């Protein structure tokens, strides 16, 4: 019900129909949606929440606008927190059955390569890589980690397998799954060895391919801006 | 504005331990309790929620949330790794010249503190231009999306830079462990201005632990001090 | 003349000619080398520094013996110490001529990668791979920087090319990654992010024991092609 | 070793580099150093050839050896180095572990070192410090129980200056140096309790902040108190 309000809100958000600086009050908004007013004030908490919306200081709320420096900051804060995750993990242990369970979706997505460079399934990669850094945000086992790692990932352009969306299958996105695929492999063998330095250096890095694939995308492929949600509203972008 | 004195209200009685830890609160019995209409309480519930201290449940309505231990340890943890954060990329990318003389007039500010003997410290002068440093260290880089998270890290009671040095916890061991941290702000400041990153990172995650060693001597050796500290009422 | 009687001295050790615990002698070895005894004087020094040879009392030295766990640990020195040359790059700021330099070795190593991995110049980048480590390790412009990094890297098993014949499948397709790892560490260095250009540096010298520990587990008969590697017990 | 000839004349052959008896950018020759030391040629090629190995000495092209000439950016650099150095050990032992024979020792030379605290910032046993130091910085390269590891930090600690007490000799006992030895006990502290509880990114912070000490009060010496450069057996070597 609520769920349902936050998605068709996020959408209108992203699509620029509800454009940045726009002011969207309870009702007004459930008018939009035609849906009643408690899923919408959840909808609209939840995307404050989520950093879509700024509250307003006399009630109501605020559509944000986004700058570049926001895009490469909220991957930063990612990268960042993904790394304590990983880092806290191979400090204080892992145990036996979430060893296991991260182990086994590591040796799926070694089943989305072959024998040439491109032979790469870009959705297999795309689903499973979204399971791997929610595993990995759970793998300390620190409650307050997984929500402050998930928060992280939750703010807009941060999440994992956004800038792998099914319509940006190119050439050059594939090959770099490879190098991803053994940061992967890397990070949960610097938790097991109980490297923390390590693993929190290669889980920053590996934040940094979403980087490399938004600054390739400007310069070499400006048509798959549109494929990324709420991209091509970022004025400042170039 | 900003959600008016019905958000104060209801965060006031969570900190205090009024609503325990693991309580439901509903619409109807919120706005019972505070005497206002269902308008400021749905905006004081939703904003509670942005905030962290409430949860939402699946079927509706919303719950207190219950911190431990370890919650704390790890509060302090993601405080100083945004610190570092905010310390790295103000060294990287560099600080205006307005900026620094700010910083660095806190930090000869807090040098005042300090006399000839190791207690010889004024902690409620410490604790006070403490907030500002960190608070201007937190915006140094020039970023909005880094000073919001780095300020959300510290938002908490327990998470805040002097809440682990409230006024009645003006102990021995407490004063001489202020000249150690007070090297550490100059460390933070040295490595920015000479554009070490890493340092100014290292240095800011090590001063953030000062937090922590001040809490593990309270559970050891004063447990008296822990009632008096903030934050540690939404403890169990 | 000096460095010939290095080359020839290193290649005996390296081959087991010279086996582990054999004592060295000023006149004995430049009979064996058939070179004057000042260029073995020189290579028998310089071999010491390298870590191939210990000195013994009274003079003479004694061929070194290694194991896996010297391996292991030559490349983590290796790593932390290019890792601080990266760093200091990062934070010290590198000159125009420098960079240009650098990033022009950079642009001739994707020279060796085509379309497909199938042709791939393997030798090529493991030349053009050691002006880039060499390079890398002046760029903070520290003469003694430069000095113990070149030594952390002359250091037995840690060289940065550490095999003509060992060119398969899986180690061609893994000096793409290796290549990427090149361009990170100088972007970092470019943007100033000594902790990004450290932490590539040391991750990057990570892939020599990656290679080691696929060709011992899945590889064996690549063993041979690597010098000195078919010495050591493990 | 120091009763061949060889031996014995490394020991000169040092100690005359060291005083600055033979000044950096001197071109050393074999029959040159054999006149001075009145010892053999054979013993003078392996003394000559031991102390380049060391880093003390430069080959020169065309034969023969030059006194390595030090200075200010080679000393920052050298403290830079062992502090690295120290941080792979402290790391390598928090991610290996540490005996607990070996974890006892070490924390008993930590116990001996706050004993050289008193009540005023000034009140520091200085001489017992620079003993007990030198201890517990040799008890940090050796923890992680790798041999490689020991002899690359033993190397990095080797220079006159690049050595862990080398900025507290006895001759150098004053105020501001006697307040940071506070601060740098609490760093001992802190990379044993990193290594026990298994942070080695914390373990290796830590020692490498806690080298930068040395450089801290090295930059205190040039700007601030020049006559203690000449005081210091390790500056010698100090061109500019
Ligand atoms: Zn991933
Ligand atoms: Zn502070
Ligand atoms: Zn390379
Ligand atoms: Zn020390």
């Amino acid at each position: 019900h609520g769920g349902r309000a936050v998605i068709e809100l996020r959408e209108k958000i992203l699509s620029g129909e509800l454009p940045g600086g726009m002011r969207l009050f309870e009702v007004s908004t459930a008018e939009l949606l035609d849906i009643s007013r408690t899923p919408v004030r959840e909808a609209l908490s939840r995307l404050t929440e989520e950093g879509l919306l700024n509250r307003l200081p006399g009630g109501g709320f605020v559509v944000r606008r986004f700058g570049f420096a926001d895009v490469v900051d909220a991957i930063e804060v990612r990268g960042v927190m993904e790394g304590t995750a990983a880092r806290l993990a191979a400090e204080r242990g892992v145990s036996k059955v979430a060893l296991e369970e991260i182990d086994a979706t590591v040796q799926q997505l070694d089943l989305c390569f072959g024998d040439r460079v491109d032979d790469v399934d870009f959705d297999g990669y795309a689903a499973l890589n979204r399971i791997f850094h929610h595993q990995l945000a759970a793998l300390c086992g620190s409650e307050m980690i997984r929500r402050e790692v998930e928060r992280a990932s939750s703010l807009p352009f941060a999440s994992p397998s956004a800038f792998l969306p099914d319509k940006a299958n190119i050439g050059a996105f594939r090959r770099s799954l490879r190098g991803a695929q053994e940061q992967h492999k890397a990070i949960v063998a610097a938790i097991v060895a109980r490297e923390g330095a390590r693993a929190e250096a290669v889980a920053r890095e590996h934040s940094r391919t979403a980087r490399t694939n938004l600054e390739y995308m400007i310069r070499e492929a400006p048509e798959l801006i549109a494929q990324v949600p709420g991209l091509a509203l970022i004025s400042d972008h170039h």
